């Protein structure tokens, strides 16, 4: 017997299994067949039992139908023999679930932070057409801690396909990230893609022969190569060692590398042994002003002849009786292959002798005939130059020994008739076939040849067969089965989709033509990877998709499973990117050409594309279209990131030629806008050229020295060309210009409210410096054109890292209640609102909580303001993880006291917040502020929140500190508490006020707080003109960019003044704004109260008094800021820092001891969460983990190294009087004369007031030190 069936089951499939009888001792065979089912539970599903008898040379096809009802467990079919046959084996099958399948196709496989990771979503049916049950899907996008930053809820699929994007923000969480699909509520398909940040001063180096070398050479030539993992080419100097004899040293060289080198290295005398030996070389590599160090060995292989010789087999292996052929290939060493080599082939083992010469090609051909009994095919090869070359070629693995072949004589068209030859060693007495399609089998047969071995099989194309097909033959030689497959694709009802490239060759920058066809209509989905990015990732999308374009056990991957007698056996018969995510259709007729740009860059290219039709289905590429692109030439920077006036600077380049020959070029740093100047030269010059010889294969400096004019950012322009200009370069870098000194602009603002007609005369005593006048007629309009960085301060903690988040709901929040018709402001605030989502959840940690820091400092206070903070914006963005608030919002919960009171759990950075000195009424009150304004918080945790207000309403006549009063009146504000009245009104009571100005404020530390706090409560009871000199003082405490000058007062701020000004504000702007000053009077019109992007500058010259004249009706804000370049000289004020250069005993490394700690006061005697920042005089370089000698007293919780390593950021927890201190390892990477004095500064971050600053000087360098001769003066 020989019994054949499926191994999936489905739902509602039917299962045909075929049983063959060619066993030919009885006259029949009867059977019994049990195919049994059991779920995961354990509950009995099948139990369908039949009994059949199949006469001898017969098939019979058996079927099974399925329960409608089969849910995912243990299946087997067990065919026993009853009667008088001795006959029992069994099969287990498995459950397919879904009638689809899918397919993520991502177009890298790791990425660099600042990145955007593109995917797309495949889905396919049984029929590779797209799936017409299927209209969309559920993807979501998980990070390396399984947070949902990103949610398509419902992802609607054209032609089974869905395209998508997600950016990976600036600072994001490392590791492993998880796409995943999801249809009807069962998961598809999920692919990972892995995120990491390749930073550090590691480097790489790499050595090989820049020829191959011969004996006869007598020289070893090599190019030499170091490259940054950032993609920067490696000053140094490159020491060289050869071992031609074992371990003994037989020569030295050292050549200073820039980036690429050449060296050669000579013999006196190399006599090989055999004509193949290896030389070991080992080169060491010193970075050139660090002297870090990276060792590089290598064998390099020394060759006799100038060719060698590989053996091209037709198949790995020979079937012995049938005609093998094969050939010699000659290849010249590294390219054409060697026409014309003679030499004499000799096969024993088929007594085949021949003496020929290479072709053009450089092959000799073999068309060996090994017979019955060959074992080893010894294919000699001797030269008449000497040259010798044996490779045996071996027998098929034969368990039988004895085939059958089958081929499809003709075109397999529907309906028509299918045509088949069969080829057997035997003369056969039978053969079975089977016809599997859309994994059952459809059709089957017991064909029985008259003793032949050939036989023509003749079928019809049935329409079950319809569009992709496999048969499967198989007969008995011996006590053994053999078998053969076949494809049946029809043609003519599939997606015949290809993709080509012009008749020309490819350069990189220039042009290319893709000329594709297939079906009229359909998707196609083109992708171009580096081939060095498919490196250690991949080694790759695009097998999976080949595998599922059609199908070593031959029936478990034909989807069948095979079962036969005891004694029957089986056989076995065998810098770097990312470009041209396009996606297009075949349209017009039957071919779209598009037409792209190749990147002017050196690398391998690998380009892909599928096609989907919605009738026809899947279509695809055979081999990915691959070629190389070589840049002809380029120039690359090695900069400072940032100067200061006055220094003067020398700006590095490097350029590589990678033409034949050695060529000129000419390299031009430009002045932009009066920018740079040019050392030694005239100050009106625009340009300046320098010409430099440069060899191919090897990197050449060119250098400039220049000193910076303007402040900000000096773009450094550069052209460059060899070659009398055929191949140019050029590059727009960037370097930063600061001042001297830590500058902080101050700003002071009106604003008026005219609801009715009227002028009013608002002066503006000035009082080195410049300033700027600004009008802004919405409090928003600084703010949004500033979202992405509202702070002068780094912000990388749990609670300042929301300044990403927070100021964006709050922007959503009034565009949406005024009903803002300017959609494309809320575009960007809803964009910044999700990526402020993702970076947000690297502070979240294990226990549902969120932290100060990554890895720990979990809090009440921001588990809170998080938690709630996000329960706002889902009102905004889909992608929010609902579950995951609600576990933040339970980790709180439980967190609270009998009391209804919270402390904080974990270190105090917020004194005035965390504080427990005070009964925690601030505390208490601000969970309670959090949870109440969330209806779906409010009702969840309603018995929380009633513990809560009663601790406050117990509290309410003993909190005496305005502080904390402040939010105790907000929460009952929210609440609706009886008690509110009396909380607003104890508020009121110590408020500060001046009359001469018209300003409100609530005193001592966070005043900005505080008054936020309060002003919010002042709307919410509906005092609104009470609260006119609330704002007043609110609106001139604001920082420049329209926010606060830090985080929380920001948050609570913002939102205390969009919230009065929107009960506020008329309903239309129309007003004029006249401004006199020294001479002139300017004029501004407003008269859209609607727009908002609406911007209104005027830079008043250093004066005197400024007036300005407001007339109308609306609201406005008029701001006039003040900047300044001052003085840097040290300062002190509550806290002492000192500074201390350590000895080093090298120039070029500057280690800083740096101390701080706080200056207590009465009660006050330690700080708030406290930063430090250390500058690095120009030119200097952190390197990956600068800080050493660190006190353990107080710990730094956090390091932020930025500004490419100018600047390195230091956040502690809090400081007392007991020290604080650290050692900072910097190495000076850029020549950079007459240098100016850097610092370092202590500050508290929600204390303005609370800070030192701290100035150290470096050996300030001459010009002579550092100019190369054409640019010295004199002096030199
Ligand atoms: C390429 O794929 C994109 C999906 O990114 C398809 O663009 C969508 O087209 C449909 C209409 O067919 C629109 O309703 C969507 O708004 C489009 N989405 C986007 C993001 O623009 C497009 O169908 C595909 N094919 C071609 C030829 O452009
Ligand atoms: C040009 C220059 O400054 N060269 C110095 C050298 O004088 C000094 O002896 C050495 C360290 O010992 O470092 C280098
Ligand atoms: C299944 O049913 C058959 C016939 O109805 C019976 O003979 C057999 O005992 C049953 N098997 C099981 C495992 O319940
Ligand atoms: C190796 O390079 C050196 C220097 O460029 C040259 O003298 C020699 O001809 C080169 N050898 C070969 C085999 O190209
Ligand atoms: C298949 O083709 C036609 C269907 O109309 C039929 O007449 C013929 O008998 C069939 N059989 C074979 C063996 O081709
Ligand atoms: C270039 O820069 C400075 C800007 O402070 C200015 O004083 C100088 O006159 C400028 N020169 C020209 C030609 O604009
Ligand atoms: C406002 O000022 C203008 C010009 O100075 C003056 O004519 C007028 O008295 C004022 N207008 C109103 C409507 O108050
Ligand atoms: C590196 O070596 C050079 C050799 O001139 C020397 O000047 C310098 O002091 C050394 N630097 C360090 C950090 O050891």
């Amino acid at each position: 017997l020989l019994v054949v069936g499926p191994k999936f089951i489905r739902a509602n499939q039917e299962y045909t299994l075929v049983i063959s009888n060619f066993n030919s001792q009885l006259s029949k065979v009867d059977l019994l067949l049990k195919l049994e089912g059991e779920t995961d539970n354990g509950l009995s599903v099948l139990n369908v039992t039949k009994m059949v008898d199949v006469r001898r040379n017969m098939n019979r096809m058996i079927n099974f139908n399925m329960p409608e009802e089969l849910t995912a467990g243990n299946y087997k079919i067990t065919i026993d023999g009853q009667r008088g046959f001795s006959f029992h084996k069994e099969a287990e099958l498995v459950y397919l679930s879904k009638s689809i399948s899918g397919l993520i196709q991502v177009d890298k496989p790791v990425f660099k932070p600042g990145d955007t990771v593109n995917f797309r979503v495949i889905l396919l049916d049984t029929e590779l057409k797209p799936p017409a049950r299927v209209k969309s899907v559920y993807v979501t996008i998980r990070d390396p801690q399984r947070n949902v930053i990103r949610k398509w809820s419902t992802a609607k699929l054209y032609a089974g396909v869905f395209e998508s994007d997600l950016q990976i923000v600036p600072t994001p969480m490392l590791g492993v990230w998880n796409i995943s699909v999801e249809v009807e509520g069962e998961e598809l398909v999920s692919k990972t893609f892995e995120v990491k940040e390749y930073v550090l001063s590691t480097f790489d180096v790499q050595v090989m022969p820049s020829v191959i070398p011969l004996e006869e050479h007598q020289a070893v030539n090599l190019t030499i190569e170091a490259n940054y993992h950032f993609g920067k080419p490696v000053q140094g100097v490159a020491k060289v060692e050869l071992y031609l004899d074992d371990d003994k040293l037989n020569q030295k060289k050292e050549l200073t590398v820039y980036g690429k080198g050449q060296v050669e290295l000579r013999f006196d005398n190399f006599a090989m042994d055999a004509d193949q030996q290896d030389v070991r070389v080992k080169v060491s590599f010193i970075e050139q002003y660090t002297n870090r160090t990276v060792v590089k060995q290598s064998q390099i292989t020394v060759y006799r002849y100038a060719y060698r010789v590989e053996l091209i087999k037709e198949s790995p292996q020979f079937r012995p009786g049938l005609p093998f052929k094969c050939a010699l290939q000659f290849t010249h060493h590294d390219g054409t292959p060697a026409k014309g080599i003679t030499g004499k082939v000799e096969v024993s083992d088929v007594g085949f002798e021949t003496t020929t010469t290479s072709d053009n090609d450089g092959l000799i051909k073999l068309e060996l005939q090994p017979s019955e009994g060959t074992e080893q095919l010894g294919i000699n090869f001797n030269a008449v130059d000497g040259f010798f070359f044996y490779e045996d070629v071996n027998k098929v693995e034969t368990v039988t020994d004895a085939y059958i072949k089958l081929e499809l004589k003709s075109p397999i068209k529907r309906n028509k008739l299918m045509r088949f030859m069969v080829t057997c060693t035997e003369r056969m007495t039978f053969f079975v076939y089977y016809v599997m399609s859309k994994g059952n089998i459809i059709d089957a047969g017991f064909m029985r040849p008259n003793k032949q071995t050939k036989y023509l099989l003749q079928l019809n194309a049935t329409e079950k067969m319809i569009p992709k097909a496999k048969i499967l033959i198989a007969t008995v030689a011996g006590r053994t089965v053999v078998y053969d497959y076949a494809d049946l694709d029809f043609q003519e009802l599939r997606n015949n989709f290809d993709l080509s490239i012009d008749e020309q060759e490819i350069k990189p920058g220039r042009q290319i033509e893709l000329s594709m066809s297939g079906r009229p209509g359909a998707y196609v989905g083109l992708a171009a990877y580096d081939k060095a990015l498919l490196l250690f990732n991949k080694n790759l999308f695009w097998e999976d998709i080949g595998q599922v374009f059609d199908g070593f056990d031959i029936f478990h991957s034909l989807g069948l499973f095979a079962r036969t007698l005891d004694d029957i056996l089986f056989d076995s018969a065998n810098f770097q990117e990312s470009w041209l995510w396009k996606n297009v259709s075949i349209g017009r007729s039957g071919s779209r050409k598009l037409i792209e740009v190749v990147p002017d860059t050196t690398t391998s290219w690998y380009l892909t594309g599928f096609s989907i039709d919605p009738v026809y289905g899947l279509g695809i590429i055979k081999k990915p279209i691959q070629f190389t692109t070589v840049q002809p030439f380029y120039i690359v920077e090695n900069l400072p990131y940032s100067i200061k006036r006055g220094e003067a600077v020398v700006l590095q380049f490097t350029l590589f030629n990678n033409l034949g020959a050695e060529y000129i070029a000419d390299v031009t740093l430009y002045n932009v806008a009066n920018q740079t100047e040019f050392v030694g030269r005239p100050d009106t010059d625009l340009s300046y050229t320098k010409s430099v010889s440069v060899p191919p294969k090897v990197g050449v400096p060119i250098s400039f020295l220049i000193k910076a004019r303007k402040l900000g950012e000096m773009a450094v322009r550069v052209k460059a060309s060899i070659m009398l200009g055929h191949e140019t370069d050029a590059l727009e870098k960037v370097i930063r210009v600061m001042p001297e000194s830590l500058a902080q602009p101050k700003m002071d603002t009106s604003f008026f409210c005219f609801d009715d007609y009227k002028n009013q005369t608002f002066p503006f005593n000035l009082d080195s410096k410049k300033i700027e006048f600004r009008l802004n007629p919405n409090l928003l309009t600084m703010v949004i054109k500033n979202l992405d960085n509202l702070l002068a301060v780094p912000t990388g903690c749990g609670e300042q890292n929301m300044v990403k988040f927070v100021p964006n709901i709050l922007v959503l929040d009034y565009l949406y209640a005024t009903g803002s018709k300017e959609q494309h402001l809320i575009d960007k605030a809803t964009n910044l609102l999700r990526q402020g989502y993702q970076n947000q959840m690297r502070y979240r940690q294990t226990d549902g909580s969120f932290g100060v820091w990554e890895k720990s400092g979990s809090s009440v206070f921001l588990t809170a303001f998080v938690a709630t903070s996000m329960q706002t914006a889902s009102k905004y963005m889909n992608d929010i993880d609902a579950a995951m608030v609600e576990k933040a919002l339970d980790w709180l919960a439980s967190k609270q006291h009998s009391s209804g009171r919270f402390d904080e759990t974990g270190k105090v950075w917020h004194k005035d917040m965390q504080g427990g000195l005070r009964n925690g009424v601030a505390l208490t009150s601000y969970v309670l502020t959090a949870l109440l304004e969330n209806d779906i918080a409010k009702v969840k945790h309603a018995v929380v929140i009633q513990n809560g207000m009663n601790y406050l309403s117990n509290q309410l006549a003993f909190i005496n500190n305005p502080y904390d009063l402040s939010i105790a009146t907000y929460a009952m504000m929210l609440n609706g508490h009886t008690m509110k009245k009396e909380a607003l009104d104890k508020l009121i009571d110590m408020s500060i006020s001046d009359n001469n100005k018209k300003e409100r404020y609530w005193g001592t530390t966070n005043q900005i707080e505080t008054t936020a706090y309060a002003l919010l409560s002042f709307v919410m009871a509906e005092k609104y003109l009470d609260g006119i000199p609330v704002m007043n003082w609110l609106v001139n405490q604001r920082y420049v960019t329209g926010s606060f000058p830090r985080t929380q007062d920001t948050f609570v701020g913002l939102k205390a003044l969009t919230k009065l000004a929107e009960k506020i504000s008329p309903s239309r702007n129309d007003y004029t704004v006249q401004l006199k000053y020294k001479k002139n009077t300017k004029y501004f019109n407003i008269n859209s109260e609607q727009i908002d992007v609406q911007n209104f500058l005027e830079i008043p010259e250093d004066t005197k008094k400024l007036e300005i004249n407001v007339g109308g009706i609306g609201f406005g804000l008029l701001e006039v800021i003040y900047q300044f370049d001052l003085n840097l000289v040290n300062f002190e004020h509550r806290f002492k820092l000192d500074l201390e250069k350590q000895n080093t005993g090298s120039d070029y490394e500057l280690r800083l001891r740096v101390c701080a700690n706080y200056i207590p006061e009465l009660t006050d005697s330690q700080s708030n969460m406290a930063l430090i920042e250390v500058t690095l005089p120009s030119g200097y370089v952190v390197d990956r983990n600068p800080i050493s000698e660190q006190t353990t007293v107080n710990p730094i919780q956090n390091m932020e190294i930025r500004y490419g390593g100018t600047s390195v950021v230091l956040y502690y927890y809090k400081m007392g009087t007991e020290r604080n201190c650290f050692t900072v390892t910097a190495y000076r990477r850029f020549k950079v004369a007459l240098k100016r004095p850097a610092y370092v500064v202590v500050y508290d971050y929600y204390n303005t007031n609370l800070n030192a600053i701290k100035v150290y000087e470096v050996d300030k360098q001459n010009v002579c030190e550092i100019c190369e001769e054409e640019d010295c003066p004199a002096e030199c």
